[PDB]
């Protein structure tokens, strides 16, 4: 919860959730589970920004 | 599926500011929103210790 | 153009453009530009059921 | 992005019915419809011999 990285997430899918598909997300680049996480954020972003 | 992004989004917001009890939604649907839920649940767990 | 596999994926990606999103996308067990056109339909579709 | 997605299956049409010189739209996107579009226009240009 409770680091930086994951409130940074966190705010990136309140853009996305609110229709903001542009803005970059971050912490992909890692395998932990804030890495996975990120990625899938990204995936929907995409998914999101072609069906609009 | 707005509704759901909206409403899982939320709950992410819960456990980002501390909230590691915080019921994670739509964990069963088979799609990309499953996967962030489940992931976002994986996380939650690992936080809780 | 000419064979059936063909104008079944046309006919199927005319659902998907019309909005159904329900439908089965044939012929994406192949490995030829008729597969790999399948496959993309089929993962258009996803993106765009996400999104709705 | 109907639009796009609108014209790219218009022109799959025309392909399907054996308009192999058909110009396909979209193919420098670059997300899935960029995707599509390449693969219809490879399609297109193995048809064509």
């Amino acid at each position: 919860t409770i680091t930086r990285p994951i409130i940074e997430l966190s705010n990136t899918f309140d853009k996305i959730a609110e229709g903001n598909l542009e803005a970059e997300v971050p912490h992909q680049n890692r395998a932990d589970e804030i890495g996975i996480l990120a990625k899938s954020i990204e995936r929907l972003r995409r998914s999101l920004k072609v069906a609009m």
